[PDB]
């Protein structure tokens, strides 16, 4: 079971991880690009936490945040952050809180003007291999 | 298994909880906001109870109620009300009773103002930090 | 398992219950109201019985019946009728018979006046407080 | 497990039942009426059998058949035909054959007249009261 | 488990059955007719085989083939071809190949101008009983 | 369990297979043709790997790549490449990354390809498991030929 973190400027979570403290722990996420081209909002799901009141306020006001960084880290004895997705000029577009009394999550969508993706290859020893990075200015084409 | 309560002005439930007596016990609920922005009605599910006849009449008449407060509280030995969703100028918009040979009912709420309060729980199960945000939807 | 009954004027069932004889035994039912406001038809599901031929004929002809009363009663040693849904000026709008070799029927009801009665049950299983509301759907009252 | 039969004039099946020989053995069926009112085609499912080639031809040609009678009979030691749905001026409107290596066919019927007969079975298992209704769908009567 | 075969002129499969060699082994199939009337394309599913490259070219080119015959045969000790669906002036209208690492199938749809169905009833001994045959000219409305 | 590979010019994967080194290992794929005719994009699903950053860039820029070849190879003792789908003038049209903490290292990406020329080669496998007959078909989708 891997760990996924999301660092949004001005909106802190309650992650107790040493390397990603006060960040949002993301249970799952998805993104889509379709054909210039159409970039869909990045949707992630997290439990209702410290960031939930601020996420609703930003969604209603529509205020921009400087940057949002999504990180996925391998589990086990090789904690490699193999994927890092950096989003610049992020807008909160959708928040869906929910809850039940039988064992609460929240679905949030992010829209951004710039995106950078970094991937790290893991070798047999579990360390870092080669890093591939691509960037694009969605707003500026 | 946590406990969820909803306190609507003028519409009492039949909760036997000491601190939330005569409130609606909510089995599950959901809410959504989409992009100024569109605020969807808050939907909650509760068993058919004392509040059901008044919920139908308010839905049909469309009369406004002053406030509706949604509260979630943890279970176990640390009963912390970690989420409080306060809604002002609430309208009953949808009621969906159902039954089978237990019976539940789905109700939707529309409001002009919303306030959310979240309480962080520490390692001892007590209260940590409270984060509150407010927004007036009607007046933008 | 609880017992659900539906009394329709001129359309008798085959229930053998002493207090609810010749009524329609309802396996399940649902109703919906949406926003003046749009009142949806009340849908109930029952096995094909004596009322089925008359329900089809009324649906085709569209003739109004005087009153339809929906009652739910708890099981066990406390047979309390905790929900009574009285509908006036009832029209049969949908009939869906079905059958399988390895049978039930779905019927929808439209009405101009609705009244709901709920009874709270105490710790002894007896009657507590009764809450009743009424509305004239066609007359907008 | 009850037995369901369908007798279509000019389109014989391969049922080996003595009372319903050469009829179509219906695995399952459904019908719907909605709000003058809209009468949906009666859909029944049966295995691919002797009637399948004729059902396809009638669907393509659109020729009318005089009558189609749907019958359901209870199982056990009390073989009561408790439901008889008689359709006049029947048109074959839909045929869906299918098959797999690890076969069934779905057919829909359109008719101008409908007659439903229901027989109440008493606790012992004998015939009780019969309720019959009829309607002229094409003639609106 | 029965056996289903499809014989398309000019598009051979890799069936090893002696009676139906070089035909397409159909895993499953379906057809629909709706109300003069609308005849939907016959859709069958088969594993990716020798016929797949030729099925793609006919879907892309749209060329007509003379005949396609769909046959279902019972299993056990009574191998009776109880259903035979003959289609004339057949057009390949849809090809949907797919595959997965964890076990590949392909879905193909056929459009035809004439249709002929033959059904054979099976008696208690498992042999042939009565044969019922109907034909219709879809394009000619006959 | 068979092995599926996809070789895209300029977009390398991290396949450790000797015959298909630095290619994209495809978990599953699908393609569709409908009726001149409409050729849908070829959609394949793969784990988030070295090719993922470049697939996103080509999707956003819309730059054309020379060729993309999809290969399905039988497992067992006979590694026969029984299906080969060659696509010319390929365009990256869809990228759908996703992830979760629940499934074991859940990192799957769904990618769709648009191409102007298509070529399919199928190889029959005989009773012993060796190669049989090869069937090949080509078509110029953009040129209608």
């Amino acid at each position: 079971a891997q760990d996924i973190f999301l660092k949004i400027d001005g909106i802190n979570g309650e992650s107790l991880d040493d390397s990603h403290k006060d960040e949002i722990e993301v249970l799952n996420w998805n993104w889509e690009i379709q054909q210039k081209a159409s970039v869909k909002d990045l949707t992630f799901e997290h439990a209702i936490d410290r960031a939930s009141p601020n996420l609703m306020k930003y969604a209603l006001t529509g205020k921009h945040v400087d940057q949002a960084v999504l990180v996925m880290r391998k589990a086990g004895g090789n904690p490699l952050e193999y994927l890092k997705l950096t989003m610049s000029d992020v807008i909160i577009t959708r928040v869906r809180p929910s809850g039940s009394r039988d064992d609460s999550r929240e679905t949030v969508s992010l829209s951004f003007a710039k995106v950078k993706q970094e991937y790290v290859v893991q070798n047999a020893q579990g360390g870092s291999g080669g890093a591939v990075t691509t960037s694009f200015d969605i707003k500026g084409n």
